[PDB]
């Protein structure tokens, strides 16, 4: 196809929850658009200074209906300046607001089997409080410079996505119910013409068709960020005590 000059603004809003192929999708969108896509990894590896800003936004987000709405929307736009898409926490819970701010953006929902999702979440993002692996995650997190404010953001952005005032994070049934309800609500809320639902394994074709772009030539659809790979990353951070000592060992993930 012909090369055209794409606008550096949010063109794709992905409402999918963590552990549903968001990092692969981030990578895929960057391959298509040649500009950055937001993701939790953007915060962890590039913009830890954003943590307090997302926290403040979530804090004020109950006021979203107006005057207050504009201030909140201004802060969201600021956070996303220079990006062409959003994926993952903390952004995904803001999908409705993002649709208002970026009326010409299309919306994606990444989904998968709910028990596979939960298993993956428990290994990487939200281990049970009595799981010994939680201590290893915390040790690796310290190597990356992530502290309690990072955990607060993770929890608060999950609660915001699930529209809960509090949440028993150690309760699998609660998390599964929230997952199902969240995915159902996205599909009820977003007009179908504006939504593409992507199941893990769908690859380039439906995505590129939805976005009116050619499938990237000779490039396989990304497959990164398995829980196994994250377990290796955690162990290597603990072993070497820095990111820069091992970053070359994780080329597409980081
Ligand atoms: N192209 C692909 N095909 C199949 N699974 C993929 C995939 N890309 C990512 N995944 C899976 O999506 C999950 C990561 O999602 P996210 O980036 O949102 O955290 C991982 O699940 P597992 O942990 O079950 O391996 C990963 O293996
Ligand atoms: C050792 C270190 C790599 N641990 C950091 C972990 C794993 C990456 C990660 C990813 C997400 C969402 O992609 C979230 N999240 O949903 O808040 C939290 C975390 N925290
Ligand atoms: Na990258």
């Amino acid at each position: 196809g012909a090369m055209i000059e794409s606008s550096t603004t949010i063109q794709v809003i992905s409402a999918g929850l963590p552990r549903t192929g968001t990092k692969s999708l981030k990578n895929a969108l960057e391959i298509i658009y040649h500009k950055p896509c937001y993701h939790m990894f953007e915060i962890i590896f590039n913009k830890q200074s954003d943590i307090i800003k997302w926290q403040n936004l979530i804090h004020d987000s109950h006021m979203i209906t107006t005057t207050k709405t504009i201030a909140i929307y201004d802060k969201l736009k600021e956070l996303l300046d220079g990006y062409i898409a959003t994926t993952d926490l903390p952004t995904c819970g803001f999908y409705k607001d993002l649709m208002n701010i970026y009326p010409n953006a299309k919306v994606l929902l990444t989904i998968r089997d709910k028990y596979d999702w939960l298993h993956s979440l428990r290994k990487v993002v939200l281990p049970k409080s009595n799981d010994p692996w939680k201590l290893k995650i915390e040790e690796g997190d310290k190597v990356l410079g992530l502290n309690s404010d990072f955990y607060k953001l993770t929890e608060d952005s999950l609660k915001f996505a699930f529209q809960k005032d509090d949440l028993n994070f150690d309760d699998d049934q609660v998390l599964l119910e929230c997952y199902d309800e969240y995915n159902r609500l996205v599909q009820e809320t977003v007009p179908s013409d504006r939504l593409l639902v992507l199941r893990l394994g769908d690859g380039w074709e439906p995505l590129c068709k939805f976005l009116n772009v050619e499938i990237p030539n000779g490039i396989d659809y990304p497959c990164v960020n398995s829980h196994h790979q994250m377990t290796q990353l955690t162990e290597q951070l603990i072993k070497y005590k820095s990111l820069d000592a091992i970053i070359h060992m994780f080329p597409d993930l980081i």
